[PDB]
């Protein structure tokens, strides 16, 4: 399966793509404002997110810090990102079909758009100014919207037990972005597409 991942940001961005236990593809790389890049990911990928860093800084072999969504200080992820990362995430082909999702579980960093370039289904989107408008005790300093799991780690915000309801902070993502999961057991907002279709992740789809 392809997936290109464009930055439409006026900031540069290092796009990171993982199953949690590898690196999908090289795993991650710099995106300049405007900038695309082009994966393959294996067919029956389960599990897989890309997501955004921001305010990177590597050295010659790789290896660094990111203020939001740093994956174990590396360029190229093998794991997933530190919170706040707003999250497309993906399993496909399973059992002739593809699930795609946006997910603020893990709080907020960059808008995004997660669509197919295939035809079959429709896309996802959650391009809100959450930052902007992040409640005073969520607001992450090194930048971002944390999710109150992160923050609180309750288990009321971590659904622990599989046992939670929304909450206060569950429902400010919700409100911003209906169409991303907002907490663990949120009404599901995953789309179903043709098994084996083709992808876009944009960071910035509106500005």
């Amino acid at each position: 399966a392809t997936f290109e991942i464009v930055n439409r940001c006026s900031y540069t961005v290092w796009a990171a793509a993982s199953k949690g236990d590898a690196a999908l593809d090289a795993g991650g790389r710099q995106l300049n404002s405007g900038e695309s890049w082009t994966i393959n990911v294996e067919p029956g990928t389960k599990g897989g997110k890309i997501w955004a860093r921001t305010d990177c800084y590597f050295d010659d072999s790789g290896s660094g810090i990111c203020k939001t969504g740093d994956c174990g200080g590396l360029l190229r992820c093998k794991r997933f990102g530190r919170p706040p990362t707003t999250l497309a995430e993906f399993s496909l082909n399973q059992y002739g079909k593809d699930y795609i999702d946006i997910s603020n579980i893990k709080g907020f960093n960059v808008p995004m758009d997660f669509s197919p370039t295939t035809r079959g289904c429709r896309g996802v989107r959650c391009a809100a100014d959450i930052v902007g408008q992040c409640p005073a005790k969520l607001k992450a300093p090194g930048g971002g919207c944390n999710d109150a799991c992160t923050v609180f780690q309750t288990s009321e915000y971590c659904c622990t037990t599989g046992k939670c309801g929304p909450t206060e902070y569950s429902r400010f993502f919700k409100r911003l972005c209906p169409d991303a999961f907002s907490y663990v057991l949120d009404k599901p907002t995953t789309v179903t597409c043709p098994g084996s279709s083709n992808y876009r992740v944009t960071f910035c789809p509106t500005a």
